[PDB]
């Protein structure tokens, strides 16, 4: 899954008050999801339709 360090970079993702890797395009928090495997946050933008890795 694309790291959210490469969104924010391109202008896709931007970091809030607490840190919070929201879609600066939305502006709404988006939802994060269970990550088992994963060690990390994720990001999945259910308007615009992808997803992104935050490393917390």
């Amino acid at each position: 899954m694309k790291t959210t360090r490469k969104g924010l970079r391109d202008g896709e993702l931007e970091k809030d008050t607490y840190g919070r890797l929201t879609c600066s395009e939305c502006g709404e928090s988006l939802k994060k999801k269970n990550d088992p495997d994963e060690v990390f946050s994720v990001r999945i933008c259910a308007d615009c339709g992808r997803e992104w890795k935050e490393l917390r």
